[PDB]
């Protein structure tokens, strides 16, 4: 009774100023479940699963009130010239579905379930011990050259032999892989869903199978290996979008170790954020850590795995809405971009500081990034955008050349908007750019190429989707790929489910067709991955 | 195009997102008239959020799935595992209690957040560092003047050591729940339960304040760093709500960074939505801050060389950390984890978890009491609110390693209800008091031990009957020294209409030395001795 007189006071927090929610406009369960289903197809993506994931205000109920039904109808209806679509106008939801959505934007948001490490665990697998994995490639296979690549709406990847042009194996993963990563000793490909689900792949067994598989939120987009001397296959790390977390795992094993909150205060507002996704993860190289980069707060985190019972996080803020990005040419700066706030974000990974903010074009987006060596201004890294058709070229080097350092250094003009990824590689003279979610059928399915050896000239439009000789459908292109020896790109024609796909090869040397992977198996191919260039970053 | 990019389904199944309901409706008043009574009685233990005490949450889906009736035979008997009885009592009624165990069926209303614009918003100075004095302009002795807390008044007193009496009163935030001062010894820092903070200048020809902010809603500590070469360089304060901790400049109390403790916890490794901050200590082997967060057991090691980016590091210890304190050499911080009945040891030089001590019931030492014990070596002690036990914790892992990290020995008080064991190196003494003992002549006096003969049982003082008030529970707490370490200051808190005072001892003898009285000093609980609050010396 002593300990519950200790406790007995008042709590500081006054009553009067702690509201209930409420005032929203009736609506059944079915009317509810309804809504909420067109919700999360398609709404959330972009106004996350609490609401404030978007620019501009959020859709919690004490702003959505204010506006009220009329307003809400009406923005939803026409949209608005800023990023956000017209539902009506457009023809992609009724009156009647509308309204459901303006009524249920005004109710408090739907919870979902959390999930912590007895989720965790129980998801957590090993399909294959340490013990029972080979002591040596099994296989004549020249891993290396291998690209994994992801058959999307299929819920698998395709490993497809480099030089032969054909798929050597089909592995199950999780929905819509996103990204494929590399282990430091080239040994295990980890592959991560949109679902979360990691599965981890073994390229010395026989015929390369997965030894290990765990489910580390409810969606993902990132994982990443531990690429620090002395580290090969120590640590594995996700992120995840939903709940606003990464976890760290064991690197042979995929087990359980840390899981940490990104829950936080904002680096523009310094405000609390309920929904910080975490995007990009890449490895250092100077130190024994993980650069994280978590969008709405706008922080790049440095986790180091030195001790993880005793985790040491370093928070270096950036600009809000960070999503991916790569190293420069010579690994220790990690350029970023901040897609919404029109910036690509500098983090010196030695000396663990924001060695700048770069200002660029609308909605920059490179992928991991294009490194060249500039005639006139040094080595630089480059970025394409989805807001526009510009290339940015930023120097990056602050030693050797101070004057062009974190520099918007000069533009390159491309097909247009739309852009997803720009490419290059040590011993080619070409850089390639696509624009995949460009409006325009015949930009969408084809990629420029520009001269690195006279940049002044305009690009070449290699016709990519129309070689492949497909038929119907989109036939978006995306994301150039070169090969181990840097002598062939790569390019996936995305092509619908029910459609016929297609990866076609060109040989860099000549900008020439080279080959065609077609394959029944070859369902809505999206992003592929070198393991060599992965492995190693080559970009 | 970055409609059509953005554009896929969310990788979330909408079956799986609940909406929250199926709750017994109750009118706006009848849920108004619960909530008052949820913060008023329930929210601290429980919390805001409903999750903060032991046993099952008060959310919606549990206390959906126990029903209506169960809920108010509950809420009306409690439990005898430190859920009170509000029926049986007689503190509630039938009715409240029907609105109360309705009201925890609905979702939990929403307290304000409070971050960056509310915190410069209510951010003041109110005399520049320029304007600001550059040497004492007053005869004040400030080493040995004590920093008392007038709770109810929001107010805080400052007393001569020497002389007894009050030389200033000072207006502050409500209920003000410990003192701290800056590393240089000049300005004295306090901090209200309603999270407002106020610098005082020593130095001014009456010590006033220079500085004002508040930091959150509810709060209960605040320090200052104490590495070398970082004098009154940062001030650092925790907060109950929101969840979370700020520096700030320990010059001008401008806020600098705020950093969220929600997070998973220790043991379940699960997310918790409102982990509170408890004690903040400052490091003397690194430009650091140690702080607590209770309900996920985590011990921050948050680094101010580079107050831009911050490097925090992240120690596991044990569920609802709370209070605690150096250790002699002021290298390991003893802390405890009061209903985890465990005392954890966290080595600042090395940064890691030395150890977790399993103590008595419910652990509550304050920041301890340090002294060399004749056979087992320099030893930290603690008493306990769940018993009348008192810990001694070896802490000498060099010269005796066979007793570092061991509940060495145990000495008995007077009873359960313990707040505060004190001690001083000139000291020979060591005082516990009783304050929450249901007993009324136990918390009306404290019990004392001869550190020259730990076998003999101790003598008690009766601290409240010396002062002379007449009526009321007069609870005696919190022993204090002078910086002399001669005399030894209790406070008997009193209600707020009645009479309290300040019982000052004559440690060698164990004699009454001086009494303090003043219509000001009203409900006094905390007393913070300047040098002794400064060097740590306990
Ligand atoms: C955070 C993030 C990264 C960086 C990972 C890293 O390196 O750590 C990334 C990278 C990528 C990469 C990496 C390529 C590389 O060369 O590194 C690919 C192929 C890719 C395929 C797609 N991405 Fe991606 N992508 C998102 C997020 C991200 N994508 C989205 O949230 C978004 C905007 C919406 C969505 O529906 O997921 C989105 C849409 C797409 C697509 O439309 C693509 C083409 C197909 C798909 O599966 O949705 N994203
Ligand atoms: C986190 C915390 C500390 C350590 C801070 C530090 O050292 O940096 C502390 C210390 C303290 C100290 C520090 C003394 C010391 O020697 O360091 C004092 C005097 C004190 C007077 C009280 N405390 Fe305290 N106390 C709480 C929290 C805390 N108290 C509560 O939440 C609790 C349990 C409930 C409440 O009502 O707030 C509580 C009740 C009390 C009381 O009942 C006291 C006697 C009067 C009051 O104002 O509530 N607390
Ligand atoms: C990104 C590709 C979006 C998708 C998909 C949807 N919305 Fe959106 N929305 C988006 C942006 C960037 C903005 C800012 C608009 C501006 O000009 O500032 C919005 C805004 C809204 C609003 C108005 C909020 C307000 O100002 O009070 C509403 C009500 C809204 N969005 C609703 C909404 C719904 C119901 C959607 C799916 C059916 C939806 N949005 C999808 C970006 C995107
Ligand atoms: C601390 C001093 C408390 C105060 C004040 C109140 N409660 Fe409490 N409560 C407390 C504990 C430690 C526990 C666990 C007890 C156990 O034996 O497990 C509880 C539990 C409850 C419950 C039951 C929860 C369940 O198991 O479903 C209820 C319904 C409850 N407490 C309600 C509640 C209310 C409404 C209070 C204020 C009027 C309240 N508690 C105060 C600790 C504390």
């Amino acid at each position: 009774k002593a300990a519950e007189q200790y406790q007995g006071a008042a709590s500081a927090v006054d009553p009067a100023h702690v509201v209930r929610t409420n005032g929203a406009p009736d609506m059944s369960e079915s009317e509810f479940n309804e809504a909420k289903q067109i919700y999360f197809q398609r709404c959330a993506g972009c106004h996350g699963v609490l609401r404030k994931g978007a620019t501009g205000k959020p859709l919690t109920p004490d702003i959505t009130q204010q506006r009220g039904q009329q307003y809400l109808e009406a923005l939803i209806t026409y949209g608005t010239p800023l990023g956000m679509p017209n539902w009506g106008s457009s023809g992609e939801l009724s009156k009647e579905q509308i309204t459901l959505m303006a009524k249920y934007i005004q109710h408090t948001p739907p919870q979902p379930p959390e999930w912590g490490m007895p989720e965790m665990r129980e998801s957590w697998k090993v399909l294959v011990k340490p013990e029972d994995r080979p002591k040596k490639q099994l296989n004549d296979l020249d891993l290396p050259n291998l690209f994994s690549v992801t058959l999307r709406d299929a819920g698998q990847i395709a490993l497809v032999d480099g030089d032969s042009k054909k798929i050597v194996k089909v592995i199950d993963t999780g929905y819509a892989v996103h990204i494929s990563r590399m282990s430091a000793s080239g040994r295990y490909l980890l592959v991560i869903g949109r679902d979360a689900r990691i599965d981890m792949i073994d390229l010395w067994a026989k015929e390369p199978t997965k030894v290990a598989e765990i489910k580390i939120g409810i969606e993902a987009r990132s994982v990443e290996s531990s690429k620090f001397k002395g580290y090969e296959d120590r640590y594995t790390i996700a992120g995840a979008y939903w709940p606003p977390q990464f976890a760290i795992m064991d690197g042979e094993t995929l087990e359980p170790k840390q899981i940490v909150s990104t829950r936080g205060m904002t680096v523009d507002t310094q405000t609390y954020h309920p929904e910080p996704r975490v995007a990009a993860i890449i490895a250092s190289h100077e130190h024994p850590e993980f650069i994280v980069n978590v969008k709405e707060t706008g922080k790049v985190l440095l986790v180091n795995y030195k001790d993880i019972d005793n985790l040491t996080v370093t928070s270096i803020g950036a600009a809000p809405f960070l999503h991916d990005g790569g190293w420069d040419s010579s690994h220790r700066y990690f350029m970023t971009a901040a897609n919404n706030s029109n910036k690509v974000a500098v983090i010196d990974s030695k000396d663990r500081r924001l060695s700048a903010l770069v200002d660029v074009g609308k909605t920059p987006h490179p992928g991991r990034g294009a490194n060249f060596v500039h005639p006139k201004y040094g080595p630089v890294w480059s970025t394409s955008h989805l807001g526009d058709g510009s290339i940015s070229l930023i120097g990056t080097d602050p030693k050797n050349h101070p004057q062009y350092a974190w520099k918007k250094v000069a533009e390159l003009q491309g097909q247009g908007g739309g852009s997803l990824f720009i490419k290059t590689h040590p011993k080619s003279s070409h850089l390639y750019v696509d624009t995949t979610f460009n409006p325009d059928a015949r930009i969408s399915q084809s990629v420029a190429v520009f001269d690195l050896k006279n940049l002044d000239a305009k690009y070449q439009v290699l016709p990519i989707a129309e070689w492949a000789d497909l038929g119907e459908g989109a036939k978006r292109v995306v994301q150039p790929e070169y090969n181990k020896r840097g002598d062939e790109v790569w390019f996936s024609v995305w092509n619908g489910k029910n459609d016929s796909s297609a990866l076609v090869v060109v040989d860099d040397k000549t900008l020439k067709l080279k080959a065609v992977v077609k394959d029944p198996r070859l369902i809505t191919p999206t992003g592929k991955f070198n393991v060599y260039n992965t492995q190693h970053d080559v970009y």
